[PDB]
């Protein structure tokens, strides 16, 4: 039972936020944690832990490569670079329940740090 | 460097497999894990390692909710659900580079449990 009742107010709030059917054009963005911030401010809307979290690793994922340095929006197109963030964000406003994030949470020491403000009216 | 032969031969491989543009359609299905077999098997190609198993994961946020057994095209609909996993897939035919995977490889001792079989021509 630790972390339930933070983790069910969050849960219950995001699931409430309605993923915007009106779309902007293009973002230029050049990690994917550079470009949901493009769509948080654009938008107004905050995105959840669990798409925060899994666009750090996106990111992450590409240390390493033998490539030279190219920008993310030459390989992914901001079209659907967009799409994306806003589909894994949907599945993660309806689908886990808030004793998944509770779990995860007990285990990640930093899970706030993926968890964004409040946004203005 | 150990891991670094095979998850470069797989990288390599995955990269090269084209993202299908002709759709069929609705596929009804009851997880993601469920959704992406029904995929693989019509369209007859494999999916990532990183699309596994976050499609694992997904599915395994759902449990320990209060609601009642709901089907999960229920919440996702089969269109924009379909649709994520060949965005989801994308990110990860292009990004990640060998390294990476290695490195995953190395602290997941079940690894080659999320990497799919060879597929028919
Ligand atoms: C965002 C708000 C309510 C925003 C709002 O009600 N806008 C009204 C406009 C009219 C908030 C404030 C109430 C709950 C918070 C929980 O206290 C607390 C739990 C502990 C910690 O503090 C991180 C705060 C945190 C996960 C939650 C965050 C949740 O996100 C709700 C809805
Ligand atoms: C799928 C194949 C080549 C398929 C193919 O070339 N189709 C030709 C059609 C004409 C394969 C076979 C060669 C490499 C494999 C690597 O040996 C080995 C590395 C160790 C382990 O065994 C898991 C096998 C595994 C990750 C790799 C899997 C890679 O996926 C390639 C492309």
């Amino acid at each position: 039972g630790s972390l339930l009742r933070r983790a069910e107010m969050y849960q219950d709030y995001m699931k409430q936020v309605p993923i915007p059917t009106n779309r902007g054009s293009l973002i230029p963005f050049t990690s994917w944690v550079g470009l949901s911030i493009s769509m948080k401010q654009l938008y107004g809307q905050p995105l959840h832990y669990l798409t925060n979290v899994l666009l750090q690793r996106w990111d992450q994922s590409r240390f390493g490569t033998d490539s030279e340095e190219q920008r993310l929006d030459s390989i992914i197109h901001p079209t659907k670079a967009e799409a994306t963030i806003w589909l894994v964000e949907e599945i993660h406003r309806l689908t886990p329940s808030h004793l998944h994030m509770a779990l995860l949470w007990r285990s990640d020491p930093m899970y706030h740090s993926f968890i964004d403000p409040i946004f203005p009216e």
